[PDB]
């Protein structure tokens, strides 16, 4: 591999990465997303969690099969760090994939946050989650290409004109603005 090692310096990144806006983050394409969902890496990957950082209305409107919705910092901390998700095999890996609508703001921030807490609660340089990726293009790019991997087969934009009140309500739930 021509790149650096993963978070705890144990080995290299498994997946092929593409270029994305945040230069220090690892991005994967929708194609690689379908590869994991179809079991292409089942020999090596024990578990991969898809974290959709969108607001609840957006997720309900249609999300990638198997994804979990964790919009608030607190929920994510609770789901991932209280009782970490471990591989059933010493040999196998655990991988996290974050995404939002455009994978421009929400997703990358959540990725950076979980990394901060993973570092904070372990002895350097161990991590519960050494390998994390962003799905480049977010749900917006994913739906029109692989609709049968989405449930329901539909797409609800955050700015959806009929969910204006729900957006405001939701933001008043956030740790900070
Ligand atoms: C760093 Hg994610
Ligand atoms: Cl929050």
């Amino acid at each position: 591999d021509h790149r650096e090692l993963i978070g705890d310096y144990s080995k290299a990144f498994l997946l092929q990465t593409v270029d994305g806006k945040h230069q220090d983050l690892k991005y994967i394409s929708p194609e690689t997303m379908v590869a994991l969902l179809t079991g292409k890496f089942s020999n090596i990957v024990d578990k991969f969690v898809i974290v959709d950082c969108r607001y609840p209305y957006e997720y309900e409107g249609g999300h990638i099969k198997t994804a979990v919705n964790l919009p608030l910092e607190r929920d994510a901390e609770s789901f991932l760090l209280k009782s970490p998700i471990a591989p059933c095999s010493l040999d196998k890996r655990v991988i996290l994939i974050f995404h939002c609508e455009f994978s421009s703001e929400r997703g990358p921030r959540m990725c950076r946050f979980i990394r901060e807490r993973d570092r904070a609660v372990n002895d350097y340089p161990s991590l519960y989650y050494p390998e994390m990726y962003i799905l480049k293009g977010g749900y917006k790019e994913f739906f029109p290409q692989h609709p049968n991997f989405c449930e329901p087969q539909d797409y609800r934009p955050m700015n959806h004109e009929a969910f204006k009140d729900e957006l405001k309500t939701f933001r008043l739930k956030t740790r900070s603005w």
